[PDB]
Order: C-alpha cells, then structure tokens, then sequence
C-alpha cells in the first residue's frame, strides 16, 4: 500500500529551484549526503552511550557509496540512526520550512547553492543530479520504509519489503541521463577527497 503526500509549498519551491537554476557545481550533492550520513552516525553513537542496546540492530558505523551503471543509480548507505515514518511524512517537512526560507532568502542576497547545508536542507541538493530519489530507512523505533520523489510536488511512502537493513538509511539517486559521471570511480574518489576527507567514519567506495 503506497501513500502519496504533497510537499509543503516551500519545499516544492526549493526543489523546483534546485532543478531549474543553472548551476554547474553539481558535485556538492555528494558532500551534503555524506555529511547527513555522518550526522546520523553521530546521533546513534551518542544515543548508544546512554542505551547500549540501541546498537543491537548493528554495531558497525560506516558509509558505503555504491554506483550501479546498469540501473544508473548512485546509492549512499549509512548505518546511522535512521528515520521514522513520522519523520518522513511530517517532521522533516515541518522543521525544514524555516531553513528553506532562510536559504532562498540568502540566495536572493547573493549566496550560492553550495551553502545549502548551512540551512539544514542539503538533502535536496540530490536533485542537482537525480531525476528521482528513493530513500530506504530503518530506525530502531519503527519499521523499514521507502520514501520516493521525482519532485513535481509529491512524494510517496510505503513499507519496504526489500532486503532488511537492520538500521540506517540508503539514499538511492536515480541519475539524470547527463549526470552519469557520478558513477565513475575516479570521479567519486575525486569528490570525496575534495569535500569529505575528514569525515570520522569509514567511507567505502564500491566498484563495479
Ligand atoms: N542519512 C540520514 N539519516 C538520518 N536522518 C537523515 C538522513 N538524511 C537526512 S536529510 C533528509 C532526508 C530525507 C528527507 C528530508 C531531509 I532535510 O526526505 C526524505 O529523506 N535526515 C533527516 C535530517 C536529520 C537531521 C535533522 N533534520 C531535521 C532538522 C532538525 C532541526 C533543525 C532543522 S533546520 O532548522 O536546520 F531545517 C532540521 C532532518
Ligand atoms: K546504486
Ligand atoms: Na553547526
């Protein structure tokens, strides 16, 4: 059973801006998603200090980058804290409205799209390179869900029947036809070295 939701108008506007603005420095999407993974790994690690059973769903704290040229997908996998259904349907859009407003204001004031992460909404930079984004996520307090959006003002949420993850988040980028450079080992290595060299978790770039 698939549920379809409308984005808040401000988030739909942000997604249209990211899709429509001419901006060549698209590679920053990967820094933003890796940063989000690192933050989610920090969260589960710190929570585990007070409740060690929170790692019963998996002790390993890592980030995997998985290109697939057959499917034309780049997947950013982490074993961080994950997201609840309530996050996916309500909490994320509610909290992000203020960051989105501040970001779009900053852009009019001359700021650059690369500053998007300072406003808490760097996830949406995925749409610089992806025509569709699928997020598979598992939080200790909830079931495994699949969120998906091709923009256009709506997203879907369903329970995920795929391979159980234990805990964490997979961001699956269905790349635009002209953005397949982000499936190349040499290109991903270059971007991780440039923007993500000090992330405090192992980043494994899978190869094909
Ligand atoms: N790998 C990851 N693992 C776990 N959780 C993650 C995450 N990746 C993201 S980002 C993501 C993923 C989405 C999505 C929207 C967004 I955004 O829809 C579909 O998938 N999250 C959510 C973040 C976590 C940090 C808090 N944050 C909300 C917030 C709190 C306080 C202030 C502000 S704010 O005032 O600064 F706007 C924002 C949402
Ligand atoms: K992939
Ligand atoms: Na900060």
């Amino acid at each position: 059973e698939v549920e379809t939701f409308a984005f808040q108008a401000e988030i739909a506007q942000l997604m249209s801006l990211i899709i429509n603005t001419f901006y060549s420095n698209k590679e920053i999407f990967l820094r933003e998603l890796i940063s989000n993974s690192s933050d989610a790994l920090d969260r589960i690690r710190y929570e585990s200090l007070t409740d060690p059973s929170k790692l019963d769903s998996g002790k390993e704290l890592h980030i995997n980058l998985i290109p697939n040229k057959q499917d034309r997908t780049l997947t950013i996998v982490d074993t961080g804290i994950g997201m609840t259904k309530a996050d996916l349907i309500n909490n994320l859009g509610t909290i992000a409205k203020s960051g989105t407003k501040a970001f779009m204001e900053a852009l009019q004031a001359g700021a650059d799209i690369s500053m998007i992460g300072q406003f808490g909404v760097g996830f949406y930079s995925a749409y610089l390179v992806a025509e569709k984004v699928t997020v598979i996520t598992k939080h200790n307090d909830d079931e495994q869900y699949a969120w998906e959006s091709s923009a256009g003002g709506s997203f879907t949420v369903r329970t995920d029947t795929g391979e159980p993850m234990g805990r964490g988040t997979k961001v699956i980028l269905h790349l635009k036809e002209d953005q397949t450079e982000y499936l190349e080992e040499r290109r991903i290595k270059e971007i991780v070295k440039k923007h993500s060299q000090f992330i405090g978790y192992p980043i494994t770039l899978f190869v094909e």
